[PDB]
């Protein structure tokens, strides 16, 4: 009786989550966040480099044409202060902070079969009561760096980069950067001109394309604006929801000569999807198609680092093209004459000193400043970390022992009037197209229960395997079966628009695979 929905989670998906619950069904709901303000990852990671995979006039909502229209577009993409103030923006301007309880983490969530809402209590044993709970609670957990011997025995500046601390300075300073995925590659490229050197622990090579990140011109910007309509139903039109003109051409259905302009031309213009997903179509399908993708970008790197054998220890070894990342330099870097880069699978590390990294030859690296980029837990882990019981008290631990399962990456059996924004078992896409043709589904379904005196929805247990069939059909026809998370089905992979044809079947047939309860 205190609320009709419960979210948590402030960031992207939370925060249309309340907007659309309780502005547009006129619900009465509360949203937690542990942090103090909105912004989700935006609010929490500000380490350096920090920036969005997606061009700036894309990662953003569409529901607000008058946002569209008032939106600073800087540069081609967007940075984590600016997303931050982006989203204070859209908290200000639909008065979305009265409904949200800042500072307050969430402690267990317990269904009540007999009285059919969640039992939610906060860190502070503080206990809410409400029909629907709306998780919105984005990837995150850290795993810092343990496993290497002596880690707490560092007298100097230790950071995790979801963690990174404010006046953090590089002058004169010898730093250390564990960790060569999408977070190492833009700390590293935004500091190593900052440091007195800069030594990276590399542990797998990584593929990675120019971003092409420059700034917008007046002119650019009125473009957009102008045919905001048509960009955004390309969007819902797409898989991937980039804004990319995605290919079918095959990628060996054309010469040397033609291939070549045609990885330069995306390598111009930036961007990782693009260069996977712009020039040809069959790159992620075809072995074939994936190794000239490679080659590519393993003879710009070799053009690129003057140095032939810091040039090899970049190129990836045999790691197929799978998601390579978007810098802005970060190749160019290893030119310099303050930049190290050390193989810690050749050479791994096994102790940290009060003032150095130790490596497996006995080289102790000296070190003032030691980042961490060493990633995140699982993204089922967000869900883990929360103690929630649905039916006869299964916990999600016990429930998602084996990996996630859902029906729609929106619903999970056992765990009645419980849906999931942006969760495991989801399309791969642009993330807040993703989050907004989620709300309004669950909005839709909600306002549904509402109109027909529905107090209970759940998935049963084989619409959810059926889930699990088409993602894992889907999955298994493309190359990604080396080197990336996902008999468990982790993604699914139809890409937006056929996960929103999808979606829209069930329901227009009247929520096929769920349990609905008077
Ligand atoms: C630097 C960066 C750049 C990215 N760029 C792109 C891009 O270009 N394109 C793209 O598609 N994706 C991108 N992503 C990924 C994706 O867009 C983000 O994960 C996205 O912000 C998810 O939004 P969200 O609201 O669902 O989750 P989040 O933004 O992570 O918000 C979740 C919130 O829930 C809160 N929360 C969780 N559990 C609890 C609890 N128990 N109690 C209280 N609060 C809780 C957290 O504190 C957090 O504030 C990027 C991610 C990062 C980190
Ligand atoms: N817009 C963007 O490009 C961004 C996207 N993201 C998203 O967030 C997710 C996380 O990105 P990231 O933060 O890079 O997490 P990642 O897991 O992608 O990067 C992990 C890095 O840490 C290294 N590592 C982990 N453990 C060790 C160890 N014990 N010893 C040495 N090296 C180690 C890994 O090496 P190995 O590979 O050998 O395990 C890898 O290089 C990504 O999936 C990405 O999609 C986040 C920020 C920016």
């Amino acid at each position: 009786m205190d609320f009709d929905a419960i979210i948590i989670g402030a960031g992207f998906g939370g925060l249309y989550s309340l907007k659309k619950l309780r502005d547009d069904f006129n619900l009465k709901v509360r949203a937690f966040d542990r942090a103090t303000e909105v912004g989700g990852t935006w609010f929490w990671n500000q380490y350096p480099g920090a920036l969005s995979d997606s061009e700036t006039h894309l990662y953003c909502y569409s529901w607000d044409k008058e946002l569209l229209q008032e939106m600073e577009i800087k540069r081609k993409y967007i940075s984590q202060p600016d997303v931050l103030a982006y989203l204070k923006r859209v908290a200000d301007k639909h008065d979305l902070r009265k409904d949200i309880q800042f500072e307050t983490g969430i402690r267990s969530a317990y269904f009540d079969e007999e009285n059919s809402f969640w039992n939610v209590t906060t860190e502070n044993d503080e206990k809410f009561t409400a029909r629907f709970l709306i998780t919105a609670l984005g990837l995150l957990a850290a795993p810092n760096l343990p496993k290497i011997k002596g880690i707490e025995t560092f007298k100097g500046e230790l950071h995790h980069t979801s963690r990174w601390p404010k006046d953090v300075t590089f002058s004169g300073k010898r730093v250390g950067v564990i960790g060569t995925g999408s977070t190492g590659v833009q700390v590293i490229t935004a500091i190593a001109s900052q440091v007195k050197h800069l030594t990276v622990f590399q542990r797998s090579a990584q593929y990675s394309v120019p971003i092409g990140n420059v700034v917008m011109s007046e002119t650019d910007v009125a473009k957009i604006k102008e045919n905001y309509d048509q960009i955004w139903e390309n969007v819902w039109n797409s898989a991937l929801g980039y804004g990319l003109n995605e290919s079918t051409l095959p990628t060996m259905s054309v010469s040397a000569e033609e291939r070549d302009k045609i990885f330069e031309k995306a390598w111009q213009e930036g961007g990782g999807f693009r260069f996977m997903f712009e020039t040809f179509g069959d790159i992620a399908v075809d072995e074939t198609a994936n190794i000239e993708a490679q080659n590519f970008i393993k003879k710009k790197i070799s053009e690129i680092v003057k140095d032939p054998f810091v040039a090899k220890k970049l190129t990836p070894t045999d790691l197929y093209a799978c998601r390579p990342l978007c810098d802005s330099g970060y190749y160019e870097i290893f030119n310099r004459d303050n930049v190290s880069l050390e193989d810690v699978k050749a050479n791994p590390i096994v102790e940290i000193k009060e003032d150095c990294v130790v490596t497996a030859d006995g080289v102790e690296h000296k070190l003032d400043m030691l980042i961490c980029a060493t990633g995140f837990d699982a993204v089922d882990g967000s869900y883990k970390r929360i103690d929630i019981r649905g039916k006869d008290g299964i916990s999600i631990k016990d429930h998602w022992k084996d990996g996630p399962n859902s029906y729609l990456g929106m619903m999970v059996s056992n765990f009645p009037n419980m849906f999931m924004v942006f969760g495991p078992n989801g399309p791969l896409a642009n993330s807040p197209p993703i989050i907004e043709t989620q709300v309004r589904w669950i909005a839709d379904l909600i306002g549904y229960a509402e109109d027909h005196q529905i107090n209970q929805i759940e998935a049963t247990k084989d619409a959810v395997d059926n889930w699990t069939n088409t993602c894992s059909d889907i999955a298994n026809k493309t190359l990604f079966a080396k080197a990336k998370c996902r008999n468990t089905v982790y993604l699914y992979m139809g890409g937006l628009k056929e996960y929103r044809n999808q979606i829209s079947e069930v329901s227009n047939n009247n929520y096929k695979g769920c349990l609905l309860k008077q």
